[PDB]
Order: structure tokens, then C-alpha cells, then sequence
């Protein structure tokens, strides 16, 4: 029987945290809808038990997958250090790492390593926020406006259909923001009522107004749906086209602020360094987070901006059939090193593993038989590929080295 010509030797997963309750409950969020936002079972920004179950399913799926590729043994707990887990200091990322280990190796006790100071942000997940490095204000401003077509107005203008869909779901017309508006000479509009301005500083970039509000609100509706709440969007979201139209507002903001290279490259540099060393064969040694690398599997519990920053820095673009959110909760950017048996050459494969919005909704258990969705990625900048379309280690290493910003390494 035909034999595999490539042997899996290393896997690095960068996962976004799973389903959580919204991070905030502002007055603005209430003013754009006359209806009352549904309450969540956990504190704001915390992982919901259902969210952990969905992550555990992915962990259960990955265990079957890696076993099939012979990287992990089908029985028992993995050898010490065989599986390493690192998470951002947040409650939701720590819990995502735990839910993943739980699903991957039940009752096996796999440490979830984090930065030691938990009351402080971890620069691995954003070197801009902690001041490791700074953004070039003028250059970032030009790059974002450039990707916006010259102006934020023209940008939102091309997405009015999506903004009106959101208004419809909110019953924006009967919101206090609308009824208490002084220029009632014109129809009430989110984009009109909340002008979006681009804010850029050394440590951050943002969009004020309807752009950021809509990105947050549409993500909240996806969260309600994934959380299994009765009627997400107060029952006003009734079909797939609406889900896509709504979430496009979310993907639109990430395209501008997280994928733009002038931002992404600096923001994803620490992760690029970690991913590269973890995938590069070399003498194992205890290091960051007390983790020993290289090893067989490395699971990194991060955030959606991390996935988007990595996509922009590596020029990895994707769309996920069945999942309106390009960087969905639990979504995994999977990096794998395969060794070609023929000449023992090294190769890197990249894919985006995710659960469809329905798989989240029905909380469906995953397995090789009922697997999550997966999109194989192509490194836009790679030249040397193998028969399977993977990039050589050398090629991959070159792309990472050209994409990272030295000033932003840890
Ligand atoms: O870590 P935080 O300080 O709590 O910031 C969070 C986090 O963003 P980051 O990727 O930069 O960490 C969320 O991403 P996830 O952890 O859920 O993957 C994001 O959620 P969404 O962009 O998907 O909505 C949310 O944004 P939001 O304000 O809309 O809740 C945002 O909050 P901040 O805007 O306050 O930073
Ligand atoms: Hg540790
Ligand atoms: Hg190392
Ligand atoms: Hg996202
Ligand atoms: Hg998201």
C-alpha cells in the first residue's frame, strides 16, 4: 500500500481564546438599541463553560489527528514536555489552554504556562502595548488610510448595506441615540451619528465611532449564537446571508487595523520569533515560560488580533466557509513541520482550523469523522515548495526573518 512520503515532526498552534461574554457593557452599547442586551453566565470577557467545551472538542479532534500522523501516542498521557501550552495572562486565554489540554489528554495534567506576573500584560501578545517597540505614526497613518481607499468615509460608504443590516438588528431607529438626536432633518445613521476617525499612537491604533462599535456588536451577536442563546440579535438575525453581512463589519475593521503590515509586522514579531524557533530543529532546552523547545506540540492561547497580525505579516489570507468571523473563537492558525522521507528535507505547512458557526451553535463534538473546518494556507511570499505545496523550512525562515521587526523582539 502507498506509503506517506512526509513525516510530521512538529506542530505549533496559535489559537484565539474561545467563546466568552462581551468584554464591556457601555452606555453607548445601550443607546443604539431600545432593546435590552441579554446577560451572560460569566463575568465580562471571561470564557463561558460552553466556550471551554468547544475548545476541548478541538483538543479532542487534534489528539486524534496527531495520533493518526503518529506524532502522539493513541493511549496514555503524552511524555513529559511532549505537549507544551502557553497562554496570555487573561482569564479567557488561560482557560482556553486548560480546555484544550483537557480535550487533548483527559485528566493528564498539562501545565498551562503564562508570564509569571499575571497582573501585567504579556508582551508576547502585543509588544506595542508594553512599550517593547513603537509604531511609526506617520507611516502607519498613511498605510491604513491607503488600505481604506484614501478615507474612512469612503470605506464605510462601501459597507452601508452592512451598516443598515446592523441598524435593522438593533432597531436603531427607535434607539435613544436616534430619538435624542438634534439633526433630525436627516435619517438616523450609525455612521452619521458616530463618525469614524483613525487614531494612531506609538503603542496603538484605533477607529472611533461606528466602525469599532459595529465590529464589537457584530462579534457579540456571533458570540450569542455560538453560546447557544435562544434568540441572538433579539431574533432579528434569521439567515446565513445576514450573519455574513453583519460580521463583514468586524472583518473590515481587522483588515484595516490588524492586517495592515505596518502594524501587523511589529505586533506579531514576538509570536513570529516563538513560532520560528519552535518549528526549527535544534537541541531542546528549557526557556521562555519554562517551556522546553523544540518539542512535538506547542499550543499558544492568544487573541483574534494575534491571528490577524500573523496573517498580515506572513501574507496569509483566508475565508472560512460556514464561519462569518475570519478569526473566530477557538480558531487555530496551525503551523506544521513535515520531513520528507526521500531526502530528509524540512517543510512547513500552514492551515486555519476552525469550527463553523453551526458546529458552535449545535455544540457538535469533533472527530476525524466529524472534523472542524480547515483551510490550507499558501504563503504568498514562498517560492520553494514541495509536491504538497508546503514551503521549505529555509523558505519559511526567510519569510519570517523578512517580516519580523528586530526592534520588536523580546
Ligand atoms: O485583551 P483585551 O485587552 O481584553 O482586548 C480585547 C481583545 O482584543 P486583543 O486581540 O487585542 O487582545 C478581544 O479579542 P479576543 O481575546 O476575544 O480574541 C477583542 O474582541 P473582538 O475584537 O473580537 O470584539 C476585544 O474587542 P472589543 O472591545 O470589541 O470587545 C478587545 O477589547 P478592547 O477593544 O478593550 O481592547
Ligand atoms: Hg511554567
Ligand atoms: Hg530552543
Ligand atoms: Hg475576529
Ligand atoms: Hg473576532
Amino acid at each position: 500500500q502507498s506509503e506517506p512520503e512526509l513525516k510530521l515532526e512538529s506542530v505549533v498552534i496559535v489559537s484565539r481564546a474561545g467563546v466568552r461574554a462581551p468584554t464591556k457593557a457601555t452606555q453607548l452599547m445601550q443607546d443604539v438599541t431600545p432593546d435590552a442586551w441579554p446577560t451572560w453566565p460569566v463575568k465580562l470577557g471571561w470564557l463561558t463553560p460552553r466556550g471551554g467545551e468547544l475548545i476541548a472538542y478541538l483538543g479532542h479532534y487534534q489528539r486524534q489527528r496527531l495520533v493518526a500522523d503518529g506524532l502522539l501516542a493513541k493511549k496514555g498521557c503524552p511524555q513529559s514536555g511532549q505537549v507544551a501550552i502557553i497562554a496570555d495572562v487573561d482569564e479567557r486565554t488561560r482557560k482556553t489552554g486548560e480546555a484544550f489540554a483537557a480535550g487533548l489528554a483527559p485528566d493528564c495534567a498539562i501545565t498551562v504556562h503564562t508570564q509569571t506576573d499575571t497582573s501585567s500584560p504579556d508582551p508576547l501578545f502585543n509588544p506595542l502595548k508594553t512599550g517593547v517597540c513603537q509604531l511609526d505614526n506617520a507611516n502607519v497613518t498613511d498605510a491604513i488610510l491607503s488600505r481604506a481607499g484614501g478615507s474612512i468615509a469612503d470605506f464605510t460608504g462601501h459597507r452601508q448595506t452592512a451598516f443598515r443590516e446592523l441598524e435593522r438588528v438593533l432597531n436603531f431607529p427607535q434607539s435613544n441615540l436616534c430619538l435624542k438626536r438634534e439633526k433630525q432633518d436627516e435619517s438616523c445613521s450609525l455612521t452619521q451619528a458616530l463618525p469614524s476617525e483613525l487614531k494612531v499612537s506609538a503603542d496603538n491604533v484605533s477607529l472611533t465611532g461606528a466602525v469599532s462599535l459595529a465590529s464589537m456588536l457584530t462579534e457579540i451577536f456571533l458570540l450569542q449564537q455560538a453560546q447557544g442563546m435562544p434568540e441572538p440579535g433579539w431574533g432579528r438575525i434569521t439567515d446565513s446571508h445576514q450573519w455574513n453581512t453583519l460580521l463583514s463589519l468586524h472583518n473590515a475593521q481587522f483588515y484595516l487595523l490588524q492586517r495592515t503590515p505596518e502594524v501587523a509586522r511589529s505586533r506579531a514579531t514576538p509570536l513570529l520569533d516563538l513560532i520560528k524557533t519552535a518549528l526549527t530543529p535544534h537541541p531542546p532546552q528549557k526557556q521562555a515560560y519554562g517551556v522546553t523547545l523544540p518539542t512535538s506540540v506547542l499550543f499558544i492561547a492568544g487573541h483574534d488580533t494575534n491571528l490577524a497580525n500573523l496573517g498580515g505579516a506572513l501574507e496569509l489570507n483566508w475565508t472560512l466557509p460556514g464561519q462569518p468571523d475570519n478569526t473566530p473563537p477557538g480558531g487555530e492558525l496551525v503551523f506544521e513541520r513535515w520531513r520528507r522521507l526521500s531526502d530528509n528535507s524540512q517543510w512547513i505547512q500552514v492551515s486555519l482550523v476552525f469550527q463553523t458557526l453551526q458546529q458552535m451553535r449545535d455544540k457538535t463534538p469533533l472527530s476525524l469523522n466529524t472534523p472542524p473546518g480547515e483551510v490550507k494556507l499558501t504563503l504568498a511570499g514562498c517560492e520553494e515548495r514541495n509536491a504538497q505545496g508546503m514551503c521549505s523550512l529555509a523558505g519559511f525562515t526567510q519569510i519570517v526573518n523578512e517580516a519580523r521587526i528586530p526592534a520588536c523582539s523580546l
